[PDB]
């Protein structure tokens, strides 16, 4: 019987060719290169001094071309022309990617997944699957020298960009832009003080891993009640779930059908977890309720 | 203070060599590596003849002819075939052009490895695993991912050390290495087998802990020390590996970088197996986690890359 239902990361080959190094002045970080052009942080221009308050307009005063050094492996980039558009730059280069996918730019949603290619100098280091949490942050694995990272997804030959990183909150989770390099949430690419919203947890991603967990032969938690979806809200308000709208009950739909199981069943499965927790019992082989699989990557996994 | 997660290896490499295999009407995954693409021998199987399938008399009755290859959108011929334990070796007409560096090699119970699980040549997800002592490994293998292949990276070399093959009844599944040799006890037939006692990878959670005090989770910590016998006596209790001077050995680089001692560690781990977590989680886990080794710590907490 299946039972290994796993967090999978998409293939990062696709997106491994499109990984270089920016290096402007001392400060090394990765970009991505798309037919001539490579994006990456703006904040590559600034220096250990003023961080706090960047003017970047002010900061582009004192950049040319040739102050921006690109490296695809160990083969020089010449940057013929620089922008800054929102929070990144776009390094115009003389050599169009031959490794360039069929690719788009989308902006994601909270509850939304994504796979991260975690790099360092424009080398791959490793590829792990994240989700954008409700406070527009992500719960990564980045160190300095990660800037310029991107999260992606594939569907059919295209590469779905929709994540390149930016900074570290206090938490030691994650902000960043999409790759029109406008910030997710409220972030702004300065040092100034800056926190995370409470975190809370995707109620929707939630109710499709129990729905997994069925799948997948997890059955103990199921029981004879049902709820409403009111009454469902008012338990989720009081753990810091996000609200489950008809919208979520709708997109939970398919799952429900797959498994026989009403979604406002399984509302009333998670009602009993949150209120009287596991009794010492896992799912899935966590102690914990998951909220990083949406109704669509369950489907994914489970069936193909 | 910083995150920690469940990291596998860039998988390009391994991408370029994935391909489909077709034997009569059973399609699954093979590795194309120079002119040879190496598959499961059971894709050779009939649906009625998979208790005790006698793969010699299968395969005598197979021709090259009755073996499809297809890279993407291009059928490769086979010019040659051989078996070697669980796996064919095929001899196609084309040398893969993205053939990256390579070694076969066969990793010990406790080590990790990525999984490319694939789907008719297709590379459909990447995920990092561990061979459990009992020589199953925790996977998300569906129909069709038969001959999906693990694998390490080092520098620019892919060290392939898993061809999966099997999936047994708790949900656990089985393989080869690239040599064609099972881990563990298996076979390829449809005759009862189980999986041995799955035991926790006693120096993995140590490593794990590590992570955690790396990344500012250290609750946990206590001012008490154990023996190594002392803690060895409660490991046995709650189905952990022994603790052996080669572990301790191992975890040295980890204990010195956060300045706690192996045997200090092991104290904080006695605690948690005894008592529990009280309501809270390292690394966002309310359960100790066994599928990180020491050297995937430092690897993930240094930022080492690959070409
Ligand atoms: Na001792």
């Amino acid at each position: 019987h299946m039972s290994g239902f796993r967090k999978m990361a998409f293939p990062s080959g696709k997106v491994e060719g499109c990984m270089v190094q920016v290096t402007c002045g001392t400060t090394t970080l990765n970009g991505l290169w798309l037919d001539d052009v490579v994006y990456c942080p703006r904040h590559v221009i600034c220096t250990s001094e003023d961080m706090l308050n960047p003017n970047y307009e002010d900061l582009l005063i004192r950049k040319s071309n040739h102050n921006f050094l690109v490296q695809a492996g160990n083969v020089q980039l010449r940057v013929i022309g620089h922008s800054m558009q929102n929070c990144v730059l776009k390094l115009k280069v003389d050599t169009a990617n031959p490794k360039t996918p069929k690719y788009k730019f989308v902006r994601i949603q909270p509850g939304q997944t994504f796979s991260v290619l975690a790099c360092y100098n424009g080398s791959p280091s490793g590829v792990y699957q994240c989700a954008m949490r409700p406070n527009f942050t992500i719960k990564g694995s980045f160190l300095n020298g990660s800037c310029g990272s991107v999260g992606f997804n594939i569907d059919y030959d295209c590469v779905s960009f929709c994540y390149m990183h930016h900074m570290e909150l206090p938490t030691g989770v994650h902000a960043g832009t999409d790759l029109e390099g406008n910030f997710y949430g409220p972030f702004v690419d300065r040092q100034t003080a800056q926190a995370a919203g409470t975190d809370t947890t995707i109620t929707v991603n939630v109710l499709a891993w129990l729905y997994a967990a069925v799948i997948n032969g997890d059955r103990w938690f199921l029981n004879r009640f049902t709820t409403t979806l009111n009454d469902f809200n008012l338990v989720a308000m009081k753990y810091n779930y996000e609200p489950l709208t008809q919208d979520h009950v709708d997109i939970l739909g398919p799952l429900s059908a797959q498994t026989g199981i009403a979604v406002l069943d399984m509302c009333a499965s998670l009602k009993e977890l949150l209120q009287n927790g596991m009794n010492g019992r896992t799912i899935l082989g966590s102690a914990l309720l998951e909220d990083e699989f949406t109704p669509f990557d369950v489907v994914r996994q489970c069936s193909g």
